[PDB]
């Protein structure tokens, strides 16, 4: 597919299950002006997937409080989504959700983000960070049996915000409050001494 | 490029700067039987890059002790690498290294991992986790101004090792010692009670 | 797609939800020697679909008693199927099933039977009658809002069986016990006096 | 051929034998505003075919009374049609007809409906339900030795009319007077508890 | 099409209505060793056509007695042929036939003799004279409204036979018993004195 | 070549030997408004050919009197034609001619009427009847050793003229004064009874 | 065409009119071991052409005495050739011939010698000198209205023979008995002094 | 190459050595209104070539006096030409020249006249006669060891001039003062009586 | 690549390390009106390369004083360049530079000058002399182990300036003050007497 | 063309003027085991060219004594070469030569070394250094008006010989007896200090 860093994120406009239980088209352009964490998962009613989806749903506010939305997506229909929502978490369900979930029934969205597993018809665990101008800035794809880390997605969004705001550059392992540096041969000396 | 999850990692055999200061060809097939974290950076003598490279070098043992090697790569010559190694960390140098650094002068390696930034001739911050059978299992690419997290690379390697060892599946945010589950509708019920 | 009357039905070998609740590959060649009614529906957890699926499941024996199996198929995963099976009929579920249901996640089966609705990613209400030599003998496709008739499927299977057994031809509206005729200019005269 | 559900039915304008014994061009666009049942048969002066053609002719009014026309078609010339019309039913003829019969001498119409049997030069038993906007809504194709059912064609036309009139969806085996349901997760509950 | 003088006549093997009222495949190679007059007509149950077909049937013996068979062909089915045969001549029928009539339902035979009228799907009035080695020696094609002349076909066959037998050449308007000449500058002088 | 019935005859404009012994271009469009019999022969100074050419020359008037011209054509130059004209008939010459003879030295005309015998560079005995609108209505091609019949050409022209004038159709063997019929199922009955 | 100096002359094998009035195939390979003057002319029964043909025929012996044959060729048939031969020279005929004349009816020979005038279908006045190994050594082509010179053809053949025999080179205007020179910088000095 | 009789001679515009010892571009269009004899030779400082070149130079006036120029051409540079001009004839030089000599260093001119000997990079002894409208009228090409005849070139130019002036045609061996004839069947008879 | 003599030098506009230690785009068009010596070297921090670069830097003024700039280029980044500049010459560094050094990180500039060594990703020792109209006048490429000569580059620039100023031509080994000659057959004689 | 550094030099086998005044084929493979300086010049009888050719001829021994041959080449014929050799140096000639000179009449050799000036048909001043294994090691091409330097060619050959013999690398301006260095980061320090 079609997703390249520092190019416009592949556009989409697709039916999604909204937090209030309704079906509505969600378009990438509706997130213009915001950061977006778009993430894919393979299949409704499975195993790693609800742990990830529920973690992002429970913690949406950590993202919304810094101007970042989150959006989930899989191959399943809206109706599968809705049904999965109607089962309690203790039975492997989702319960109530605070994030929308796209139903990529044609699989065109996952194809364009380059995360289709062709042999099975499902998405790999791709996560993408899209900025307010709608350009792609970070790509993460896990094989199916290993879940992603929500704290790391949050760290990345924060690091990217920081870079836009201050024109500085974020070192390895950067967390809010750590030292950063200007990407300049002379001014960077301040970072490297002590 | 042609790096796809669960397919053989694109093969390479290229000159590298070795820890002992010599130049030697390093071939992907040398790592057969081990896990490998292969990571790219844009340019010698810059800013984020030495913070990442030095972190992975300082912490190699955390990776070796669990059967995982680490390898770095950039567009620069082996002579640039060596020179950079000869400058102290407090002046923006690398100092002594415990990991090899490939010199991808033809750029064929970064092209094949899909992390060339064509307009500039440099690699994005791509990091790849390759398993002992030499298949690619995890892809991570950051835009240039935001550094990667070594603790997260380690978590992922561990999670993948855990999955291969026990046939179980690793939930969101999994750290060694957390609960896992069997990817089966019936047996997964045990997990969803907690 | 490539489903043509009197040619071999397009071959498939895909995961299915079996009546006993397990997952197993079901291959077209496993029905060699039997008649098969293969039928597609658009989406799990919807409206016309369970009324059809349940009718075929309740009445399997009418088909099995005369050497004819029945097989259902949709775009949804095995896991969606299983979940739907776990909801009671009076809540729009399937309950226990006596028929397998294929999970055509790659959509290759529906593509090959020519019943994909490309814009939505779902199958039209296609029903196919395949004979013991595995050749396709009857094609039926409804638009989504109108359900199929199980009595008419049964009539067709019986008519095709009757034709293979006796070398006669089945007139319009034929039911078991009605007059048939030999497809011969002279011998047909008997039928037409009436 | 190119007959697809919910696309415009393939257009035609061809010589037909009319009920009054004359020859006239009949164009698909003449049926705009009506439902149309278009049906093909292999050969004049054969066996299943007159039983089907006569049934549809005898019962045209059941179709006209509900705003649906019927049209027949085969590979034979107008002159064969006319001749067949001049033989009495008890000798295997058609007698007087109340429906037109197209003479698809070039075979372009059957090609475009996808019901040509290339090896023999004849049409399979294809039956198509076209709506007033001239979109195709139902496809039925039988192998040659098994006739179609007129009552089932009628049921389908009625079901489709019912759906257009009321915005409801017709379950399996639906006949006029049976319960229907709204294709909505919440409003469909009324159907399933009763 | 590909009928060329002095090349093998395009081969065919097709269902025909035989004089005795049965259906049988007739193959061009059956006529090896004989002369053949193959002739096409547009449509069963029409106007010029029966006058030609009946003339050739009545007069077959004039052709058989000199080692020449005759074969008719049209686009219509065997069943049309048979039906037409069952109507008396005074009602525009054929009555009993002494020649076989091919049913070129796929139209492949007329295509290959180059006498298809594409717009209508029917054959022009093509007549072809094929020799015992199965090479084509004479081509005649009339537009539909003008019938052919049987006496002229007979003249041509006789002329061609005469030429094979004696190595002489047949002048304009030659009839049995007229002067012929050797195709030699010197020996032809005998003809031209008269 | 590209001569097809009911299509414009292939156009030509070529040097011809005129009756008065001169050379002039003769163009197909010159014959607009007339019937034309165009006929080809293989070679000047040969055997069948002068018998045909002389017969058509002697009898031109039978054709002119009914609005039909005649034109001859061969591969030879105008100078060969002229020379052949200068030899008396009793020595195998043509003598004085009342018809023009085209000199198709490039062979483009015979190629386009489809009567070139490629291996020898000469025309077969092709004869074509072109109507006043310049459409081709009748094709006749004989192998070289058998001459054509002038009376039959005349019969055909007359039959075609008769059909244009009266809208009737000419049966097998029709001669002026024989019964004809209207090509209509009802009105044709009068021909077939008595 | 394909006639190139010092390459094999384009091969031919075609019907010719022989001196004794018979028709025979003449093949280029028949002249192996001899010199050959092959010459083309546009049309039998014309103007320049017989003056050339008759000159070469009258003077054959001047050529045959030095091991050189001569062969003529045009677009006309053998029968035109023969006829032209039968007219006396004083009436523009050829009379008796001592050279064969090819009849290049397909025009393949003139095409291959590159002397076809496409617009007219005739050969230009091409004359070719072919040596005993069958390689082409001299090309001469005149526009139609200017005849060739026989004495010059003879001079050329003699010059080429002289060159084969002695390994010397023939100056401008060379005639038998004139000075020649060795094609060597030193030995050529003898020619250039006195 | 693309030199064809009666087509425009291939155009050229190339450096030449002029008679006065200077270098100047000579363009074919400069000769418009004149006859031109263009002749090629293989190599400066060789053997046959100076005998030809010197003959044409010595006898230019025989050509100029009748409105015909002459132009020479070879693969050699203008400097080779000049040098050759500086050596006396008695040592194999050219001496003073009255004719320009083109230096076809790119070989494009000889390629276009079709007289390149590809294996050696030199021109064959091609001579071409171009008329005042710049059309090619006569082609002569000799293999390298045999020189051309200047008298024959002159004869040809004269013959062509004669034909353009009087509309008559020049027989074999024609010299000024010989009988010519009108190219007309009737008027040519006067030539053939003698 | 596409560098050809007397064609425009391939255009470039690329980041360079300037003498004052800054990074700036340098475009070929900046040198319009000057002579330019553009020279490539394989790799920063190597062996031959600094001896060449330092020689050209030390001696820039010898080039500037005569209207000629000099520009260096390699595959390495601007940061490698800057670093190399920061090491003293006696440790293998460059020290302060008086010439800019391009950083051809995409390798597009070396590709277009045809000096890429594809297998290694580095430039050969290519040196190019570009004139004030920006046309390429001199190409020099050494294999990697042999350095170029600065005095030769200077000699060439001077020779080319001399030629442009005086319209004379520079002999083998020419140094300022040596004899030159006019490129004219006559005027060159003065040079060759000595 | 296809001359590339460190690839086999383009092969040739062509007529040359040898030192003793004879013509002989000279093949590149004859120089296997020796160094070769191959050099091209534009045109015999010109201006810079003899100064270069004479200077290489006078100084051949400086090259032979160190195992290096020299070979010259131009577009002109052997005969031009020989002639130029016959003129004394004081008149712009070559006199006696000690070096062979190829006559690249087809221009295939200069094409393959990439030094053809297509518009003029002549070679640029290309000079190539080929090693004993026949690989190309140095390319030099001057525009026409500036001659090359023989001392620099000699310097280069010596430098390349030195490098092959000792495995060291030759700095800028290296002359026999100057300091060289080992191409190793550590061992090169000896060169850079003092």
């Amino acid at each position: 597919g079609d997703a390249k860093l520092n190019h416009p994120a592949p556009d989409f406009n697709e039916t999604a299950l909204m937090p209030n239980g309704t079906f509505k088209k969600v378009a990438l352009t509706s997130y213009k002006g915001k950061w977006l964490v778009l993430f894919f998962y393979p299949m409704d009613f499975t195993f790693v997937c609800p742990t990830e989806i529920c973690q992002f749903s429970d913690r949406v506010k950590e993202f919304s409080d810094i101007g970042c939305e989150v959006l989930a997506c899989s191959m399943d229909s809206e109706y599968s989504h809705l049904a999965w929502t109607s089962i309690e978490r203790k039975r492997g369900g989702l319960g109530q959700m605070n994030i929308p979930i796209l139903a990529d029934k044609t699989k065109c969205i996952m194809k364009s983000y380059g995360v289709l597993k062709e042999e099975d018809g499902v998405a790999y665990r791709g996560l993408f960070i899209i900025d307010p101008k709608q350009n792609l800035r970070q790509i993460t794809v896990n094989d199916l049996p290993v879940g992603r880390d929500v704290d790391e997605a949050l760290r990345l969004v924060k690091a990217f915000q920081f870079v836009e705001k201050h024109g500085e550059v974020c070192p390895a392992n950067w967390k809010p409050g750590d030292k950063t540096m200007k990407p300049d041969p002379e001014k960077s000396k301040e970072y490297f001494g002590a």
